[PDB]
């Protein structure tokens, strides 16, 4: 079939309006619900249905586990149904704008780790419920009106895992911080170029590719970037991410 705005889908129910790419077969789009006149995110799990059915079965079934955690950095799901163009997982509409979008207006380095802490803190919930975010596309999260990275649009596949997430957050923090995905790409319309890489194939340091941004934030995007190791657990994350603040929020003003 076809995929493309204007798209009616699921009996109808949904406009498609606009799409904001994906990590194939995973598609993610905006779109308007016309029986309750409101905006949703679509995750469509498999248009092409090159999937087996095992592991569909399986995203279906990780994703509704993380769709039980309520928590501000995750979008809350509203459905997941099989239509015309295979599953669909639907989730509420965050108002702001996409992690691509905030990134290019160099936003305060400070507003923007304090922004990551919810997202931090749903991946807690989430690995500590033993399901992943996955976190692995600049498109899977946005930025909302009230200032939390919010996962939006939520398809939890097999490949999916903890240690990952905290690559994604951090690449995440990263590209607020830099305007650049320190990540290979395996996406279509990431829309973030790529961060320098040093000699040994780790990305450039956000402190070192700007002197303003603190020593501790620009810490915790590159330890948290790097599998390398160093940081394992969303728990650990968050809370660098909340003293990397505390010391910000008091050197700030100077």
């Amino acid at each position: 079939v076809q995929l493309v705005p204007g798209a009616r889908i699921a009996n109808g129910r949904y406009r498609l309006l606009i799409f904001h790419g994906g990590v194939p077969p995973l598609q993610f789009w905006q779109a308007l619900d016309t029986a309750l006149d409101r905006q949703v995110a679509l995750t469509f799990v498999d248009p092409q249905g090159v999937l087996p059915d095992d592991v569909l079965q399986e995203t279906l079934s990780r994703t509704l586990r993380l769709s039980r955690i309520d928590k501000p950095g995750v979008a809350r799901v509203l459905d997941v149904v099989h239509t015309r163009a295979g599953g669909l997982v639907v989730a509420e509409w965050i108002r702001g704008g996409s992690l691509q979008e905030v990134a290019d207006t160099s936003p305060s380095p400070v507003g923007a780790i304090r922004a990551m802490q919810s997202l931090a803190a749903a991946a807690d919930a989430a690995h500590r419920a033993g399901v992943a975010l996955s976190i692995d596309h600049p498109s899977r999260v946005r930025v909302s009106i009230d200032g939390d990275v919010v996962l939006a649009y939520p398809a939890t596949m097999p490949d999916a895992n903890p240690q990952d997430d905290i690559r994604g957050i951090g690449a995440s923090l990263y590209a607020l911080l830099v305007n650049r995905w320190p990540l290979p790409e395996a996406g279509v319309r990431s829309g973030l170029a790529p961060a320098e890489r040093d000699t040994a194939g780790q990305p450039i340091e956000p402190a070192d590719i700007d002197r303003d941004i603190p020593f501790q934030i620009s810490a915790v995007a590159a330890r948290s970037v790097q599998g390398d190791g160093g940081i394992r657990s969303a728990s650990t994350l968050l809370n660098l991410m909340q003293q990397a603040t505390a010391v910000a929020d008091r050197t700030e003003v100077l």
